[PDB]
């Protein structure tokens, strides 16, 4: 029927409405440390988020005054059309030739059915070119992503190599306290042995009465150069892994914050290219809608014009329009435009 | 599939929960709250204004539908049967007809007018809830750098309980040396001063010296004796602090992760609340433009306009009936 | 042999194997899951979705051949058969052909446009594919690297054993000289004594340095043998750390043998998933071009329209009754 | 006949559309440092998996919409309107001259099979004609791999000399750590004698108290200095042996990423070359296959220009163009190209 082409123009509108919140609610966190890439692709953003802004108060409620809103403002019309004529068949149902005033009173009353169905025309005509241009629009603001600082072709790799690189500085981390809880146990040997071979130098020295103070006084030097670097060397180790794995937080964080910055830059990718891809699907089924609604006009004006010339009122019986064949379809259709709302 | 229900569920939610701190509260924390309560602006905002707004704007359409309206249509109708002969617009009858229809099609235009300003009042909220959306999702990555902080916290506190664990075994495997260390010391301290009794005093230099560092092994193992136990206790005392510490970083992780997943709930709540705001005015401009044309039902013709515009104007109230007793 | 039948069996053994961490859950295993579920994503979107379009998309074609098509064919029929000589545009029975034949060949436009539209739908989805398949690639070289690592992990292991065994064996040598010290300490310290007090009354300081030689002896002997003995324990100690490590390393060694295998197993499917999708898209191809064939029997002529497109129609729709049979 | 040329040119690019996802499966990894030929050969990886990419999405299946279709398409009227005549020879089986509608009708369906034909193979130049530009762009994707910056004839080799020095740097390191073990085995003994005269020393020293005092503390000093060295040169020889193996890990890991990236390199080399010397094929047989159809317009419109002037209705049934043989050859083509699908 002719409710299947209503149907897919308001789904692949109401596609849009969607989306355009997913463009709208993506937005990514200014970092730590702000990259080269940050800025210029945040305007990049603001242009496909503010064109997005005029589908959400705009085009988006506006494009509801299309597809539901025409389809029911006709059948307001041609639910009046059918008993109008239906009554007037009671008085001359063989009145043909423009004679009788009932007759060509019906024949201008469907004219003005036929300029409403061509304003129903117009307003899908406007609905479809501030479609359009909004189309032009965002597209405008979509395909800079692709073309120039893109988000992909640059930033995917960069940010992917940039993942690659806070893993290998945690691996090297890692490996590096590892090397440095090795060497934290050689000092605490050494301060240990200090302690042992200090005291044991300045007794020997003292128990001795310096008699052998040469080799306690040597004892007792290699005991106090091990107490200082086995002190040193723990103090240096200990601020090196406290040092170590301050860096391991810091490229720990910047790995999350690029892990976020990619999942919301292939979000806006992903959508902006989906909005255009089904933005083509709602401009040619639009169009399509466009001129169902035109050409049935047009039927119309060839009813109203035959009707002029010399059509007797049980010829409209004849014709399929102004039956019930007809408006029992388009009952149906306002039925699914109801649906549809 | 009732799209003011959603938003009633959503803003029911948003207004639910008021997330609370962990331990120590960071600088974002209340500034996290900062991007709460401006969400709790104006979810009330909605079920206080908007939300009583879109339970009045339903009764302005559907009583002034169900006195004013119906006797309008039947008196152009009963105009209309009275003489389905009439013909033009300088007609008595058609102007009694005409004076109706004019006067209906200019009183439903105040209506369409503040129809017409909800779709601005609710277009406005969208974009407030939007920009709330933005900020609280903005300022919801910090709980993320304070859990992945704290995880490193916790890495530093397992290497340092392991560093600790590894010299507790040194340690005591040295302490075992200062014990030995005092035992042969003591030993032959009574073997220098045995040797030095038992030959009278002429094995003199041997004896003195086996003596010398007998002294010299029990005060030196002595002291490293007490200096190894003294440490044991520390890095015990440490093992128990990064322990706690461990223990309570790792509280603080399950602490900022529920407020992390109550931050990620608002957002996905408010996430769905534009796309239910979107379907709402999807409907909102239907009803809309259905006033739209029953302003433009204002229409008069040349001969009997009666029945060329008043079932219209039913059949227009019919499509708004069906609906806004839908949105009852 | 079947097309449809392969690619449901390649996305449900996709779907069965999820791989298992080894024991040191290394740092990528999380990625690696990430893109595992990703493809598992994939498979799941083609198994619900994409799944039961191919086996939608054929009852639509063969339903509405079944007698829509068949109440045309026979109208049609019955027009020619009753009446094949008229001709000319305004013609009452060629403005029935007319009216039918822009009846059914209308009436196939939405199927026809679906028919259409799922090659794209299968062409993103091919896509995602390709786009699944090399991160997980990626992800998969990891194996292999920690692979290597851990083989010169084991290979560090026994050279550090192999030199343990060394020591262990030089040490094990030198105890005989550290005893041998005690021994001969013991003696030249007792022989040494036994000189000084059997010169008493002058002086032998010459017996003097036999015993301390002697005290020297068995003091240096006796640490040394403390000191070798506890480090032949430690060797022995660290022969057993080692060993446990290169059997755990050996142990997980197999485990990324067997996830090297399940990713292995996950590419291979996901090739052969992406060649034999080129295969479907070479029919897929051929029932959209048989559906452009209704478009192109739409150009309908003026003079007896059923001996010029009706058997043509039937044609190419028992065509297409082949086909749809031959997909199920 | 006129259904193995068909069968031949569809498994002319069956081979294609098989090398072309042999192009797709090549992704290599990447290294720990990428090296001087990475950077450009990423992108001629990469631009040369998007033309590819056109023959995965559309190209390639439209191609499978040049053969396999069109053999439907065209005894969807070639099955259907020899027996159209069939019915036509039941009123006038012998007139000529143009006399009869009947004749003057089975004339304009035999120009409908000649407009229908020549439709055929113009969506046949059509699709050859987006062969056509495939395959230009396919040999100039292959032209700038093969020549400039060329991974087999350069790469190729700076890999497998790369190889050989990851081999060479092996086994260099596997004989320092020999050698390194053997000057390990010393420092042991080193500090093993080191220990003990050490202690005989300060024993010595702390006994005699002469210039047997001096010589002993002599040997105590010795025995610290032996002690000392042998300790820091185990300590260094277990260092050196570390960072050695960690060389190993590292030579051995570049090893297996070079093995990787030729075998992926002699994969794309053997699809593109595959893909290249059959597309040139493939546009051949394709011509050929189109030419099989111009042979076939002018074989269709000669008969009809006769069949307009000065044929019989039992001389279309003589001739070969309309026979039931070759239409039985002819239901054979679609049972080919059935079983190609």
């Amino acid at each position: 029927p002719t409710q299947q082409t209503t149907q897919s123009a308001f789904l692949a509108t109401t596609v849009i409405t969607a989306q355009c919140h997913a463009i709208l609610n993506t937005q990514f966190t200014p970092p730590t440390v702000k990259p080269d890439w940050f800025d210029d692709l945040s305007k990049k953003l603001d242009s496909a988020k503010l064109v997005a802004k005029q589908w959400i108060d705009d085009l988006g409620p506006q494009v509801s005054a299309s597809i539901p809103s025409s389809v029911i403002n006709f059948d307001a019309t041609f639910q009046a059309s059918i008993d109008a004529i239906h009554e007037l068949y009671k008085a001359d149902p063989t009145a043909s030739g423009k004679d009788n005033t009932t007759v060509q009173q019906a024949s201008q009353i469907m004219t003005a059915l036929s300029s409403q169905v061509s304003g129903i025309e117009a307003t899908v005509k406007g609905m479809n070119k501030e479609l359009s241009d909004w189309g032009v629009k965002m597209q405008a603001a979509h395909d800079d992503l692709v073309n120039g600082a893109t988000n992909i072709q640059k930033t995917i790799i960069d940010l992917q190599t940039d993942i690659e690189s806070m893993n290998n500085a945690i691996d090297n981390n890692r490996a590096a306290i590892e090397k440095l809880n090795k060497d934290l146990v050689y000092a605490q040997v050494a301060v240990g042995v200090g302690i042992f071979m200090l005291v044991a130098g300045v007794a020997l020295t003292v128990a001795t009465a310096g008699t052998a103070a040469a080799v306690s006084g040597g004892i007792a030097a290699v005991g106090a150069a091990s107490i200082i670097a086995g002190g040193v060397t723990w103090g240096v180790l200990q601020n090196q892994i406290d040092d170590d794995y301050d860096s391991i937080a810091q490229e720990q964080k910047q790995k999350a914050e690029d892990q976020q910055q990619i999942i919301a830059l292939q979000g806006l990718s992903n959508a902006s290219s989906a909005v255009v891809s089904a933005i083509e699907t709602s401009t040619s089924v639009l169009s399509d809608f466009e001129t169902t609604w035109t050409v049935f006009g047009n039927e119309l004006d060839d009813v109203v014009t035959k009707l002029n010339n010399g059509a007797s009122m049980q010829s409209i019986i004849m014709e399929k329009v102004m039956s019930d064949a007809a408006k029992n379809e388009w009952d149906d259709a306002v039925e699914l435009a109801k649906q549809l709302a």
